[PDB]
């Protein structure tokens, strides 16, 4: 299948280089597997999610995205015209609040959610959970993350914003789950992104396109929009059955594009999120 005038992110996760706006896939596009976007919540009545969206878990008064990030997020995994794994299901889990904030207990709270939850729901091609968020080292936070990735959950959380070495920042410094970094469509490492060892994969980060609250769309940049390209990538893989929720950040690095990148430090993988879909 191939989506003309795509957001460049797309276009680069299906593509050998930069410069180009089509996205290409394999029109199962992730049917039967199951994304959480653990964040601010999904806007599912979004026309964009076409039933495909709901929220299963709140932590504040509402379970509405009253922020929009977390709906941004949900889009670049599984929008009809944003997202990577254009058939899979979302389920929010809205552990951030309104102003994008949440303690560390209610985030680890979140994670222990979808380890148990997924069990209530229909999956048979895997299961994943996209963390967009991320504060100070914690192990009690990274405990959480290697808990819900132990439990057959293929974990992609962002590395963070910082232009820093991840290894001080949590859920990114947990080594168990897919630390993702930002790049930018020159295929630079975006300005803010950190690096680090830990760093498993980049993703597009820099202007990404999708959709928002109010029914709406806009483009904006972070970790947090790298995150979910790489986390609908393993949901499409899973429904392809090239890999499992256990071995797919091991195998996006093994397939993603090498050397491509610029301005990653020494010691930092050169590797940017690629589908290897060959028509
Ligand atoms: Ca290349
Ligand atoms: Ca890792």
């Amino acid at each position: 299948a191939a989506q003309t005038n795509a957001p460049w992110g797309l276009a680069r996760i299906s593509s050998t280089s930069p410069g180009t706006s089509t996205y290409y896939y394999d029109e199962s596009a992730g049917q039967g597997s199951c994304v959480y976007v653990i964040d601010t919540g999904i806007e599912a009545s979004h026309p964009e999610f076409e039933g495909r969206a709901q929220m299963v878990k709140t932590y504040y008064y509402s379970s509405r995205d009253g922020n929009g990030h977390g709906t941004h997020c949900a889009g670049t995994v599984g929008s009809r015209t944003y997202g990577v794994a254009k058939k899979t299901q979302l389920f929010g889990v809205k552990v951030l609040d309104d102003n994008g904030s949440g303690q560390y207990s209610t985030i680890i709270a979140g994670m222990d959610f979808v380890a148990s939850d997924k069990n209530n729901r229909n999956c048979p091609k895997g299961v994943v959970a996209s963390l967009s968020l991320g504060g100070g080292y914690s192990s009690s936070v990274n405990s959480a993350a290697a808990r819900l990735q132990s439990s057959g959950v293929m974990v992609a959380v962002a590395a963070g914003n910082n232009n820093a070495d991840a290894r001080n920042y949590s859920p990114a410094s947990e080594p168990s789950v897919c630390t993702v970094g930002a790049s930018d469509r020159y295929d630079r490492r975006s300005s803010f992104s950190n690096y680090g060892s830990v760093l498993d994969i980049f993703g597009p980060g820099t202007d990404i396109l999708s959709t928002w609250i109010g029914g709406s769309t806009r483009s904006i940049s972070g970790t947090s929009m790298a995150t979910p390209h790489v986390a609908g990538l393993a949901a499409y893989l899973m429904t392809l059955g090239k890999t499992t929720a256990a071995s797919a950040c091991r195998y996006i690095a093994d397939t993603a594009n090498k050397g491509d990148l610029s301005n990653i430090p020494f010691g930092t993988v050169n590797l940017l999120a690629y589908n290897n879909y060959q028509a």
